[PDB]
């Protein structure tokens, strides 16, 4: 009667994850800057449930997650349903790859926060931005995605459609679909990927969005790699309003027996509407990080960040659109732990 | 140290389940049609922890649950808490049967739910309904509830009392009880169910409801069976107003082999009030499915449905009472897959 | 491939929980005693996480919890998250005890809850009182926690500081600090505590908090034992005003074979304001508790208290400041199990 790892139907995994973090905020009025800065810890720690099964009579294999969101997060309070990260069913074949209905990452945004938000630089480059609509999902429910295996070891893709976030809830008909494909070639990864996004209302309007990106990860064999990334967005609106704006990542390691020291600089370029740019609409952010490799299943790392957002503009329905520097500019300086079960 | 079963004093269990919808209304608006209606995914996976312990002081063996929601239903966003579900502490013997505090269902709501409700009519039989007050409660907290040993392998009985849903949150002192009792004749099973539900606070006044139902459940030989049920529900006002409304479901099934083809239909006649039948009042829908049973643990289904819903009424404060259709007539094409750990 | 304790990087472990709980109100408003009042269940239940985890390259020991709230608590519905009750990371070494980063109990509340608030003595003693600002947090995110070892076996620290309730959220700069030892004397031990809270916003002021404990505990070898613990909480508001108030709380038990008899008291004595006391701004409560001990792992209880709260007072921006009574005076009988996995 003695178990073994077969008697379980489930594993339970974890991403356990803590940053103290310590903001200081400039965004001009100094009570709103002793409120959002200051030190807090943000507890990403999250729990998560999955499992295969052969199911007798279907050969591609039943695939299934459920994970947990995080749960103390800083700027937020405590408690996190199980469901809130990637939650799905789906299933796997040795010669198409796999297949998965849930939540789950657009192959665009796997892209846009690894390697390219990373660290610190997701204000920016990740939900940062000025463009109308919606440049992208995220995290995504509603969604059904293929995941290609890796054709003759150099090549791959990712595909997918979903419901928007109205759609979602049955407020509107909002949708996308976007793509993204990985090549290997010597020590490079080529990466590109697209995203649509149809019927996004906003601002008093429709919008479609299209969203395309390109870019490169390289592994010297002295410890030295890198990233760069380039992103284009394009909006449209239902009233005939164009707007494009494009966007930077780049990012430096040097990984020595047990340290990892990054250089990390990513930034969105002014905005264009109806082809005239709008001054200051540009955002920045340079961040640097020694991280040790603390266990084989854990790390160590301190980071200090500086961002530089934008300085407003309105949205087509003549009020501010929120960005990710409606809050202000703000540097942080950080400590933290992750470890992985 | 090596560990056994009985190394564990909890079990995680799971329901992981994934519907792919498609719905199509016909609100009468547009808007309102393309919003509502789309594809979208029902993810209603769930995760449960359970166990036993045989006090060292008392026979009758301690029983628990504690039973997550839904991670990602549709019309819904993501996450869902542990104790959505059945939720509950209790106790059990093998000459009483066994007995349960805390969040259960209905005696009623049980066969309600099930057969009566499957496939896809339970917004018509379920929570559908033009009545006044609280026809019966479904999953509900504050709920203690017996249920009965199979006395003579023939014959048990489910009884139940709890607070209302006011009471829940100390803002009032609805109530209400109700029982069920089950027979087995040969291929037969014989239910029938009561619930009363008194102090419901509704359109300016309080309410007593009382509901009643029968059924029947059948096993031919050949891998053909059925069910019907019929609901009398009646609703009494502190100003005088009397109403009633009946209601009736039926399903046939097929099952040969590994595969199970099933008809369902069920409907709401229209509601009386004070003794005047009101014209439009009633709901219908008719259900189709084809489930093909892929693993003594899992099936998958396809199923198309039809709900024409009650097209309005007044409450007694003079303001439309939500019912089920108040969100408008619609099909559903659905595909779904259901795994059981 | 047959599991052992250690195969596990995880354990669940879990509190199941159940209160049947009857009120009788008395707020002088008979509606309100009927919503209030009235039989419910009280299902804190919950799961927790938790783990150890020796980094290859450092020393001290890391630690984690992620542990759930209350599932289905009395006056709340259903549903709690992952993270609701402790929940952090931290390191442990011999020769200096461990330290916690997130969410944990203040140094002084856990002295105020344990002994202090049991059994039913919380409505007083644990966040009842009349005085502004903060007296102290409770369970707190953003919190860092040092608990040294029992010096000598005699002696022992805790020592903690973290970000207020607004600061956790980016609304505010409020922080707090505070400390707790402990003796071991004979059969004694003795209690001392402090936290002072800083930056705290209410009533249109800031203000800023002290609160002081002594306490003592007692075992007789007889079955015998006690506590009482005086507790003395100082406010000052950024307009001038001083508020000072105290309060105790004392229980006896005898605990014979599988029995324990309980008798607690506790109370809030008259707040006062710049040194002019105000009238009936005290409160009390006596509770009686009979429990036995069913199971190594479990007790059943059956629990009957009287607690009469203060009878109201203005805040300094001449508005009803929200107390513990605000709801009015009330009994509660109570029968109950806890079973410990
Ligand atoms: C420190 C380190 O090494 N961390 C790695 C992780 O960071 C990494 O996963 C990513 O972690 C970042 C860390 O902050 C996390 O950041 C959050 O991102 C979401 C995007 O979904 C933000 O949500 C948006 O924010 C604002 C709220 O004010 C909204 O207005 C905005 O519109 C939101 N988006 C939408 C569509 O509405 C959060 O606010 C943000 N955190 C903040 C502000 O503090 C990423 O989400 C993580 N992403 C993923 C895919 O995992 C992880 C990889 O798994 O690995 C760690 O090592
Ligand atoms: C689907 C299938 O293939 N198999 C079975 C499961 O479905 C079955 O459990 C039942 O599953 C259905 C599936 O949709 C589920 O439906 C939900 O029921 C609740 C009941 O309270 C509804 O709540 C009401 O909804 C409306 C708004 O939508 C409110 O206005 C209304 O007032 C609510 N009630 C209140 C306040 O009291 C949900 O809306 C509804 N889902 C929707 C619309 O998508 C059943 O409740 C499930 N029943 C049970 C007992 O769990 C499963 C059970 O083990 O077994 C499969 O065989
Ligand atoms: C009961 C028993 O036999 N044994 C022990 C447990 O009880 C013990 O934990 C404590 O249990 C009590 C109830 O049994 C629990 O009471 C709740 O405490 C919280 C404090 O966070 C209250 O929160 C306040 O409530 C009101 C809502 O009306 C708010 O207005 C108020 O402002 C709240 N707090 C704040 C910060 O704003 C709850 O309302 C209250 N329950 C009620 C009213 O029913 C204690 O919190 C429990 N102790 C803890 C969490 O440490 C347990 C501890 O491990 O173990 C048994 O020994």
């Amino acid at each position: 009667e003695y178990l073994t790892k077969d008697s379980f139907s489930y594993e339970v995994y974890g991403i356990i994850a803590m940053q103290a973090a310590y903001r200081d905020y400039d965004s001009g009025d100094a009570k709103q800057d002793d409120n959002l800065g200051g030190m807090q810890l943000n507890n990403e720690s999250r729990i998560g449930f999955r499992g295969k099964k052969q199911f007798a009579n279907f050969e591609p294999t039943f695939i299934w997650q459920i994970e947990g969101g995080y749960v103390d997060p800083s700027f937020g309070g405590e408690g996190a349903g199980l469901g809130e990260r990637d939650t799905f069913v789906g299933f796997e074949s040795a010669s198409w790859g796999q297949v998965r209905l849930g939540r789950v990452l657009t192959p665009m945004y796997e892209l846009v926060d690894w390697p390219a938000s990373n660290p610190g630089l997701g204000d920016v480059y990740d939900w940062g931005g000025a463009i109308g609509g919606a440049k992208y999902q995220d995290r995504q429910s509603n969604t059904i995605r293929w995941d290609s295996p890796m054709y003759a070891d150099k090549f791959s893709i990712d595909a997918a459609v979903g419901a928007g976030d109205k759609a979602g809830l049955g407020a509107g008909d909002d949708y996308w679909g976007g793509i993204a494909a990985h090549y290997k070639l010597g020590p490079l990864q080529l990466d590109a990927a697209y995203e649509g996004n149809r019927n996004i209302e906003a601002e008093g309007q429709t919008w479609e969005n299209n969203t395309y990106l390109v870019g490169v990860q390289g592994w010297f064999e002295n410890g030295i790699s890198f990233f760069a990334q380039y992103k284009y967005m394009e909006a449209d609106a239902s009233n005939g309003v164009n707007e494009k704006q494009d966007a930077m990542s780049a990012g430096l390691m040097y990984t020595t027996g047990d340290w990892q020291y990054k250089l990390g600089y990513a930034a969105n370029f002014d905005l264009e509407r109806d082809g005239k740019t709008l001054s200051n609409t540009s955002d920045d952010v340079v961040s640097a990080q020694i991280m040790y490799f603390v266990d084989p299943s854990a790390v160590l790392y301190a980071r200090a960040r500086m961002n530089d957002f934008n300085e407003g503009l309105d949205g087509l329905d003549d009020a501010a659109r929120w960005t990710s520097g409606t809050n202000g500019d703000y540097n942080e300086y950080s400590v933290g732990v992750e470890y992985y079960f």
